[PDB]
């Protein structure tokens, strides 16, 4: 049961920084504009958020009828996605974090499957 | 009964994405302004999203008395109402993700209407 | 009861446009100011959501008191001083949707007065 | 039981017109800065919605154990200090609500005191 | 059980300052930018917060389980990580709160130790 609650509060924080960052981008250039640069980042943005949304709907849906795999699978890609997407947002700043916290969600995905095989 | 849980959820995320693409065109043009250019997608913005919310509001009023068909319409068009509405708003970043969600939302009906006639 | 949830949402959606048309007018003029011309609507602005929320205040403290008239004529002149303060805001974009607003507003305290007298 | 209800709600509003506040004055000068100009305001500001935080926290961790006077003197400051934050920020914008809302508050400690020792 | 009820309030206006500075650092310099400037600032706030993030979740997962000493050290840290970034960003309005809040986290933390010690 704990399944519910870690996956609640991780969207929860998940919103937090994310938006957080949006609040910093607005504060990049009273110099030039950088949605026109950078373009492709926020275009994969949106639909990236959108695939997050979409599979917490169902995860959301799915809790009273199963704590199993099936379940599991799907919350947890949902809470990747936005991972993702506030990585490549974050790039625009500077590309250190950017390669940094691929490497964080690489090792995140690497423990995640560890323990899922690590036992029956 | 998932209804409601359905509704509540989707209501959460849609909000979401809205506030989200308005906080992306806070950061258009320090060049030139876009509020009098393209005008008319605000203008049609402000009305729909009030259609959302006069929607929502007798949908968790017609909660405890049915999770019929009734409700189920009106529920049903007040998630409409919204991803219109965030379609017409992020058209004037560009025109690509604008026909892509509009084909989108047709097809999210398309399945609606499927599953509605699908069976008695 | 239904009385209460009417109201939550009610109060929750207000809140929700009054933010984003706030929202809206952060992207007016990179050319100009507008906090000084225009100055008498924010000036109003202010004391309007205040007495928004001083009704919303005793409003939900009436809650388990009475599901009477008495807070019914509260609670309802409450959501009146919000509508109206996101219609003078909403004023500065354009003077249209200012009186179509206006009208509304007409209209829906109209139907208010008519289902309260329409019968004892 | 009356006052965790009161306090909630006031909470909750106070927190609503703060941010307003403050989205208001994302929105004064495209011309000059203002940051540094009145400066003491902002100081000052800082410090006293840290008072209203601390308080609030204590007052929500006294709630189970006593409905007497001794919480309701801190819910009550907590109440106030957020209000007056509210008042020094606003003056920015103009010295006339200033005053005006610093009359408010004085009445307003003057009924809560006068309420406070009216009976024993 | 106070412990759960601290920790919650704590976040909660944790969560408000923090979004209040960066509220007010978007009102920094029409003038000039800051985002590079003071690059450091930023550039640690961001995995602190993220420090706190990733401390609050497994709180809230430890909740049911403990309500001993291995939780409350977990607990207390996570509410560390965040005002020590507020501390940080702060700092580039001005470098007086920087040391009087510095000083503040000390003797927060010193108080913290010494009831943790003062007894068994």
């Amino acid at each position: 049961v704990k399944f519910t609650t870690y996956s609640a509060a991780v969207h929860k924080v998940l919103v937090m920084v994310n938006a957080g960052i949006l609040g910093l981008l607005q504060l990049v250039s009273q110099q030039s504009s950088v949605l026109e640069t950078h373009k492709a980042a926020f275009l994969c943005f949106c639909v990236f958020i959108l695939f997050y949304a979409v599979l917490r709907v169902r995860e959301a849906m799915d809790v009273r009828l199963q704590p199993g795999l099936v379940p599991r699978l799907i919350g947890h890609g949902s809470h990747l996605f936005g991972g993702l997407a506030a990585l490549v947002l974050v790039s625009v700043v500077s590309t250190a974090f950017s390669i940094v916290l691929f490497l964080l969600w690489f090792i995140w995905l690497s423990a995640v499957v560890y323990l899922e095989t690590n036992k029956p």
